[PDB]
């Protein structure tokens, strides 16, 4: 249950957060983490849930710990104490793998995918719209962002059953595979593919990444199985999560949704704005040596949870935080990391959302949260939403 405090750790510092079931849950995850910003909480402090480990609250903290990946190591990434590359790397190695990655996933592909995901998002939209209701998160936001791999990566249509149940076992085990089960059967699916794609290249993630160069040398089979690997993970459960944070969010205020119908150019800026008040993710890093950090004596191999959600919520970085403006003159947050591992799928995130808020408010400008229906949160390493009941009435409804 709780660890045993170290004997390091000074007792006023305690505050027995669980980061995969905070007491406020029912209230709504991200109001549960901002518990951490109540005034008597100090900026850093220790939990014993979950083997212990540090909680940086404040936006100041968790920057300039990111920014300090020389005592902050990617080394041991997750709490509680997976081979994805370069999630567990620390620079100087990483930049390689980070610039080679970015060849496939940065801005000018994004902008070349912009309508192949414009049109996926206009089919999935038409074929919901007629039947007056969905579960959103299981209907649109769950097959969108692997059919938009699956266009990345050039591979076929057919291996979407079977793919989206490997990473579906990574993230919410049935029981039929372990982790390492499910990563080994993803590694027979992309190895074969790879080893193809070397001899005979195409213009997609895959064959990109394959022939790519490390340390003036050819990658290898491994690193290159590894990459692709987390280039698949990194874009599915944040995506799946956000939309319906976001879609969630847009049911529940009339007010928000009006203002988007009425001036669509502010949509690119109410995407950033939902980012802020809707983010999700909290990872962490591991002491490299003993560091005085804030008046705050830290230990070699202690954990640190420093949650990007945390940062755009901190009323010292946005006033009101809580509150949705999409007229915000400084939106501040961390939402795809900060330092050196910045999410490299963020500009392909933000064409995603942008998209998809444009296509559903065309299409389906008016609907609600299902009669009756009381949407639950979940938290985590990546936090979400169960699932999210939507209803409409198809006749305030057009085809395009
Ligand atoms: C709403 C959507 C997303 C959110 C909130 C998000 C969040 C994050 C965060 C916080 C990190 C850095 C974590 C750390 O510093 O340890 C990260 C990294 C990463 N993300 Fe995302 N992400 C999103 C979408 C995507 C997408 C669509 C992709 C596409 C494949 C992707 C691929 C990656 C990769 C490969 C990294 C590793 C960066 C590195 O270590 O160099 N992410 N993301």
């Amino acid at each position: 249950n709780l660890a045993p405090l170290p004997p390091h750790v000074p007792e006023h510092l305690v505050f027995d957060f669980d980061m995969y079931n905070p007491s406020n849950l029912s209230a709504g995850v991200q109001e549960a983490w901002a518990v951490l910003q109540e005034s008597n909480v100090p900026d850093l402090v220790w939990t014993r849930c979950n083997g212990g480990h540090w909680i940086a609250t404040r936006g100041q903290l968790i920057r300039e710990a990111y920014e300090d990946y020389r005592h902050f190591s990617s080394e041991c990434p997750f709490i509680p104490r997976y081979d994805f590359i370069p999630t567990s790397m620390d620079p100087p190695e990483q930049r390689q793998f980070r610039a080679l990655a970015n060849q496939v996933v940065g801005m000018p592909v994004v902008d070349k995918l912009e309508n192949r995901i414009q049109e996926l998002a206009c089919s999935l939209i038409e074929s919901l719209r007629p039947q007056g209701q969905c579960n959103f998160t299981e209907d649109y936001a769950e097959p969108f962002p692997i059919r938009i791999f699956m266009l990345l990566a050039g591979l076929p249509e057919e291996d979407i059953p079977h793919l989206k149940y490997l990473t579906d076992q990574m993230t919410r085990p049935d029981g039929s595979m372990t982790f390492a089960e499910a990563k080994e059967a993803l590694y027979d699916y992309l190895i074969p593919i790879i080893e193809q794609r070397r001899q005979k290249p195409g213009t997609d993630a895959i064959s990109i990444v394959a022939n790519g160069q490390v340390n003036g040398r050819p990658i290898t089979s491994d690193e290159a199985k590894r990459m692709c690997g987390l280039l698949l993970v990194g874009g599915l459960d944040t995506v799946v999560n956000f939309l319906s944070f976001s879609m969630e969010f847009l049911a529940k205020s009339p007010e928000h949704r009006q203002e988007l119908i009425e001036r669509p150019e502010r949509i690119p800026a109410a995407c950033e704005e939902l980012l802020r008040r809707f983010s999700l993710v909290a990872d962490g890093r591991i002491l490299t040596s003993d560091y005085e950090f804030h008046g705050v004596q830290l230990k070699k191999g202690d954990q640190i949870l420093l949650p990007q959600m945390l940062s755009g919520l901190d009323e010292r970085e946005n006033a009101a935080p809580m509150h949705v403006d999409f007229s915000r003159q400084k939106v501040s947050h961390t939402t795809f990391g900060h330092g050196s591992h910045l999410c490299l799928g963020q500009h392909l995130a933000r064409r995603e959302i942008i998209v998809t808020l444009k296509e559903w408010l065309t299409r389906i400008p008016d609907f609600s949260i299902a009669p009756g229906a009381q949407i639950q949160h979940k938290s985590g390493i990546v936090s979400g939403v169960q699932a999210l009941p939507l209803v409409w009435d198809p006749a305030t409804t057009k085809a395009v």
